[PDB]
């Protein structure tokens, strides 16, 4: 594919940042794309207490929480200053990552290290871990309930 | 040096992984060693409010932290499953730890995102930053205060 003829490195990061283009421009119609069909997301630290998931689980987690939340117009950006981590060896890349949304109660803004794993040829992802932003993230989850 | 024999990748993880054992063999006579003059220690994310750190603060704060909560028995280790990462055109090192130490009030007993960045040389640490479990850090600040 197009994918194919270009080198490694440029490979890894064009199919690492699909990830947050994906986030950006997502619909029900296309759904999660440019992952392997048995792609986990993980959600680190352990002590958030979130599960692995499956593509499907992180689906209908998106739709519940953008309807939940009037969630619209995201956006992905790398911290300034910092810069995709590639290890092409190991498929690998590890961004320090922003991600901004419009939201009824106001803004979502937090911030993120992502390691993203692809498959041998660096054309999909077959896993996605996200450490968070705990605190944020339990303010988060208590706004969403009963709210 | 033996170091600059050793192939790139595995100069930085060595310079890199040194960050750990350095915490667990920590003394006042040795203090902070493999780190280039100015080295900056990075607390992320932003949300958590700690400052930019050269080698004397941090080397300030671990005599603190250590007094303060009687903490020793330091120990770091890689979470299980996980790798380093390593991307050596940028000279940088990414793991996923553990950090535990014995204190007077338990067990300290914290999961991490290092990003360890050498200089050319791939010899000495240029740039740790660490990405912290916000709310467990919080109760942590929230126990030394007076206790
Ligand atoms: C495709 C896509 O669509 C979405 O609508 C959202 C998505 C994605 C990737 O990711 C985020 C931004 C968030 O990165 C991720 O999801 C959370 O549950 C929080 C909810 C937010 C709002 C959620 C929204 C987690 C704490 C585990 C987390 O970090
Ligand atoms: C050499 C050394 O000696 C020490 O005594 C400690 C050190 C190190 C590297 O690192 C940790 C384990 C910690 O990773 C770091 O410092 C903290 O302020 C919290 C205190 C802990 C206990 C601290 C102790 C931070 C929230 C920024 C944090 O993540
Ligand atoms: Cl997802
Ligand atoms: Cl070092
Ligand atoms: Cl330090
Ligand atoms: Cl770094």
């Amino acid at each position: 594919t197009d994918l194919m003829a270009l080198p490694l490195r440029e490979r890894l990061i064009q199919t690492a940042d699909h990830y947050f283009r994906n986030m950006e421009s997502f619909d029900l119609e296309t759904g999660l794309t440019g992952r392997t069909a048995d792609c986990i997301l993980k959600v680190l630290p352990a002590s958030f207490g979130m599960p692995d998931r499956t593509n499907e689980e992180c689906m209908a987690a998106h739709i519940a929480t953008r309807a939940d939340m009037t969630m619209k117009n995201f956006k992905a950006w790398r911290v300034p200053g910092s810069i995709p981590i590639v290890d092409e060896a190991n498929r690998k890349v590890v961004f320090h990552m922003e991600i901004y949304a419009e939201m009824g109660d106001g803004v979502y803004h937090n911030e993120f290290i992502f390691i993203m794993t692809t498959n041998d040829e660096g054309t999909l992802l077959k896993e996605v871990a996200e450490y968070v932003d705990t605190a944020a993230e339990k303010k988060f989850a208590a706004e969403r309930m009963a709210r």
